[PDB]
């Protein structure tokens, strides 16, 4: 029903290398220039952006904008002014269990909203999750793990990763289709990376020694978070990083339980 803006590069003023950009009357955009180079994908491309821009959420970022020229494709979104979560958690200032919790909250309800309207995130990591001032977050696709078109053309021949979040029936298997529970257990990595205020498995030699031990059940070391952890956020990444995928709850599950214990609790 809603219409994408198709904006210009002109209507910007300049853009600083993912890019910030100016908009000389919106203000801070951030811009991500897919393609330049060598006009029959212009089609495909907008329809996928309107697809893309019907989902709104609260806890989502907004597509802006698609910038649409010849040998010129971006996408403009919005601007969280504090970066990713794992910027935030690195940050000397700790942050409170209170804004903790709502974080996991708005994690859990923007990745409800999504599945709900049938998308797989399928690259759930603390790069994706964008914070504002305010330490509200916003879920992020910002490897256009989602854009199908747009990957494409990223991945095109004339256009000029990590893997502590995936799921362990993906690693040594490209071959698998991701679904929600693969979205369930990034989740329950980033509930770890949250209280650690870290990234997992520091202590890793080698990405085939990381990979062998993650698919035989090896999970981020939770004696390793030394912050105080709730006991029900614990058993809630236990069950979320189940090596059995039909094991790992639904994010609605997860929202029902969660809720009570945050307004209660946090
Ligand atoms: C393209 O740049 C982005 O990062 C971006 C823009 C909009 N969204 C939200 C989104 C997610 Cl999180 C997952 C799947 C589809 C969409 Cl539309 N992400």
């Amino acid at each position: 029903s809603l219409n994408v803006i198709k904006m210009k590069s002109s209507d910007f003023l300049e853009s600083a290398e993912v890019s910030l950009a100016f908009h000389r009357t919106q203000g801070l955009m951030i811009m991500k220039t897919v393609y330049k180079g060598p006009i029959e994908h212009n089609e495909a491309l907008l329809e996928e952006a309107k697809m893309m821009n019907r989902l709104r959420h609260s806890r989502v970022v907004k597509l802006l904008g698609v910038i649409i020229e010849e040998g010129k494709y971006s996408l403009v979104m919005e601007y969280m002014e504090k970066g990713n979560l794992m910027h935030v958690l690195k940050a000397e200032m700790s942050t409170p269990l209170s804004v903790k919790g709502r974080i996991i909250l708005e994690i859990i309800e923007g990745m409800a909203y999504l599945h709900g309207k049938g998308v797989i995130h399928k690259d759930l990591k603390p790069e994706n999750i964008l914070v504002d001032n305010d330490f509200h977050i916003k879920i992020a696709d910002l490897g256009l793990a989602s854009f199908k078109m747009w990957s494409k053309l990223n991945n095109e021949e004339h256009n000029e990763g990590t893997l502590y979040y995936m799921a362990p029936e993906h690693l040594n298997d490209v071959n698998a289709k991701p679904t929600e529970k693969s979205d369930v257990y990034s989740f329950a990595v980033v509930l770890w990376a949250i209280f650690a205020n870290k990234e997992p498995y520091e202590n890793a030699i080698a990405e085939q020694q990381l990979i062998m031990a993650i698919k035989s059940g090896n999970r981020p070391d939770v004696d390793d978070i030394t912050e105080y952890c709730p006991r029900e956020i614990i058993s809630l990444m236990k069950l979320c990083w189940e090596a059995n995928p039909e094991a790992r709850p639904t994010f609605p599950g997860i929202e029902e339980k969660f809720r009570p214990f945050y307004l209660s609790q946090l």
